[PDB]
């Protein structure tokens, strides 16, 4: 038979990057409001994080990792993926992030107007 379980083993070994966390959401039948962008070999990372939305509330930055949302897996989900999964809906919504010290980018947009719309 198999039902399944997990386990786990603490030790005094580095902690490498800054553990996991989990950070709470709000929605309350509202958006999150941030950005998120998509990395050639990597995974989804966030670009921005609109002040006084539903993130900003949770307390989101950028660099911000997103590890999971709400349990999916941000990993393998895409910019397309990530900007509609964080884009849900759901009163109360969990994330996965973890601080990576090593990320510190910047770059300007392009040069454009009120154009395509």
């Amino acid at each position: 038979g198999s039902s399944g379980s997990s386990g786990g083993e603490r030790r005094k070994d580095r902690p490498y990057v800054e553990e996991p966390r989990h950070v709470k959401v709000q929605k309350g039948s509202e958006p999150l409001g941030i950005s998120i962008v998509s990395g050639e070999k990597g995974g989804i990372y966030v670009s921005k994080v609109t002040v006084g939305s539903i993130a900003h509330q949770a307390g989101l930055e950028y660099g911000d990792q997103l590890l999971e949302f709400n349990g999916i897996n941000l990993r393998s989900a895409t910019e397309q993926q990530a900007r509609l999964i964080i884009g849900q809906q759901c009163d109360t919504i969990t994330i996965l992030a973890q601080y990576n010290p090593h990320v510190h980018q910047l770059s300007s947009h392009s040069r454009s107007g009120p154009s395509s719309g």
